[PDB]
């Protein structure tokens, strides 16, 4: 599986039949059909204690890994019941500035999309979490090209070191708080992972307000390789999956 013509998203159903399921992500967020829900509580992001460990290029993106052996960085409140631990964050970007995001807003696509992955601490590990309907909680942040994001520079600078698939680098004392928008207004609906295995174990929390990043910050993303070292270079671009059918599901707004 990849994002190429021959192993692309249109082919995932073959190896992963859930690709055609009832609660697949991403989806188009129709802001006029979204249901404002008052009973929705405010999001609770406690990342003060976050412990970043390393960064790795897994051939389809780069992951910043956190120590989830304890409740250091958690997510609670909103639509969620119980606490979710941060395990990793990664992005989805485009070849050009007019594409890259997975989720769209009134059909509008952003340059990138940030996903902070959390697992329900009542299931004990990530492994078991992927076996439950309420196992995961994904925090989605849209990215747009504008002014630089100071808090992303650290990441941007480490990329040189993990250019090819399989590479990794120590990446400690990285604070995710610096990737958060001003507002915490959000859309929420029941979805899935946007990459194989595409498990329908996720509660999606997409923030309304996007973070802005400089063109030169996005450029460094586009310098990455899908390929391993010593193989023909295939730039890591367009690593996003097209919007899926909502299929009777209802998208709710906290605003
Ligand atoms: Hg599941
Ligand atoms: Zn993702």
């Amino acid at each position: 599986w990849g994002y190429g013509k021959h192993n692309g998203p249109e082919h995932w159903h073959k190896d992963f039949p859930i690709a055609k399921g009832e609660r697949q992500s991403p989806v188009d967020i129709d802001t006029h059909t979204a249901k404002y829900d008052p009973s929705l509580k405010p999001l609770s992001v406690s990342y003060d204690q976050a412990t970043s460990l390393r960064i790795l290029n897994n051939g389809h993106a780069f992951n910043v890994e956190f120590d989830d052996s304890q409740d250091k960085a958690v997510l609670k409140g909103g639509p969620l019941d119980g606490t979710y631990r941060l395990i990793q964050f990664h992005f989805h970007w485009g070849s050009l500035d007019g594409q890259g995001s997975e989720h769209t807003v009134d059909k509008k696509k952003y340059a990138a999309e940030l996903h902070l992955v959390h697992w329900n601490t009542k299931y004990g590990d990530f492994g078991k979490a992927v076996q439950q309907p309420d196992g995961l909680a994904f925090l989605g942040i849209f990215l747009k090209v504008g002014s630089a994001k100071p808090g992303l520079q650290k990441v941007v600078d480490v990329l040189d070191s993990i250019k090819t698939k399989g590479k990794s680098a120590d990446f400690t004392n990285f604070d995710p708080r610096g990737l958060l928008p001003e507002s915490l207004d959000y859309w929420t609906y029941p979805g899935s992972l946007t990459t194989p295995p595409l498990l329908e174990c996720v509660t999606w929390i997409v923030l309304k307000e996007p973070i802005s990043v400089s063109s030169e910050q996005v450029l460094k993303f586009r310098k990455l390789n899908f390929n391993g070292e010593g193989e023909p270079e295939e730039l890591m671009v367009d690593n996003w999956r097209p919007a899926q059918p909502l299929k009777n599901r209802q998208i709710k707004a906290s605003f």
